[PDB]
C-alpha cells in the first residue's frame, strides 16, 4: 500500500473500464481480516476529509433558524426552518424525499430533540442524522470540510466501500485519496494495515483491480 502501487491499480481500473455515457466514479473496496466486528471497538466508522475532494459535490441541508439559516440560504444550501420541520413530521412522503436527496445534514444545536422527534424516523434508519453546530457557528469552514467528507462504515462485517472520486480526476489525485483512506485503517488498529486482507479499486461499471499489497 505504497504510492507507486496504488497509482498502478488506479491506472489498471481505468484502462479496464469500458467507457460509458456518464462520468463513472471510482470506488475502493477494503477486505478486513482478523477482527471481531461483534465488539464495537473494532468497527470502523469515520468521516475522512479526502485531500482532493470526491468528484461531484454532496447536497447539504441546514435545519436551523436565525442568522445560521440566513447564511445557509445565502450559500445556496437547502434550509429547513422550524415551521417546515413541523409539517415534515406529518408528511412521511416529503420526509423520505429530503432524506434520499441530501448527503449531509447540519442542524442547529438546540433544534436536535425536535429533529429527533420529527425527521428522526427517516434520517436515523438512513444514517443521515444531522451534525450539530452552535447557533452562531460560521457555516463556511464546516461546509468546506463536508464537501470533501466521505464516511467509512464497517458496521458489522469485514468489508466496506468508500468512493474515492471519479474519472475526471488524475491518477495522482485518486492515489492520494485512496492513501488517505488506508492511513485511517492504519491509524485505528494497532497492528495497522495488517488487517487489510486485499484491497481493490473500481469504476462504476469497471472491473476491480487490486492494489498490490
Amino acid at each position: 500500500m505504497d504510492r507507486e502501487n496504488i497509482l498502478k491499480a488506479v491506472k489498471e481500473a481505468r484502462s479496464l473500464a469500458k467507457p460509458r455515457n456518464f462520468t463513472q466514479s471510482l470506488d475502493l473496496i477494503i477486505n478486513l481480516k482478523e477482527l471481531d466486528l461483534s465488539r464495537p471497538e473494532n468497527r470502523l466508522k469515520e468521516q475522512v476529509v479526502l485531500p482532493n475532494g470526491r468528484g461531484k459535490e454532496p447536497k447539504i441541508a441546514v435545519i436551523a433558524k436565525g442568522d445560521l439559516a440566513a447564511q445557509a440560504e445565502e450559500m445556496g444550501l437547502t434550509v429547513i426552518r422550524q415551521d417546515e420541520l413541523e409539517e415534515l413530521g406529518k408528511n412521511k412522503k416529503m420526509a423520505k424525499k429530503i432524506a434520499n436527496e441530501h448527503d449531509f445534514f447540519i442542524a442547529q444545536a438546540d433544534m436536535m430533540p425536535l429533529v429527533g422527534k420529527t425527521l428522526g424516523p427517516v434520517l436515523g434508519p438512513r444514517g443521515k442524522m444531522p451534525q450539530p453546530v452552535p447557533a452562531n457557528a460560521n457555516l463556511t469552514p464546516l461546509v468546506e470540510r463536508l464537501k470533501k467528507t466521505v464516511l467509512i462504515n464497517t458496521r458489522d462485517k469485514p468489508l466496506f466501500h468508500v468512493l474515492v472520486g471519479n474519472e475526471k480526476m488524475s491518477d495522482e489525485e485518486l492515489a492520494e485519496n485512496i492513501e488517505a483512506i488506508l492511513n485511517t485503517v492504519s491509524r485505528k488498529y494497532e497492528k495497522g494495515l495488517y488487517h487489510v486482507k486485499s484491497a481493490y479499486t473500481k469504476l462504476t461499471m469497471g472491473p476491480p483491480a487490486q492494489i498490490e499489497k
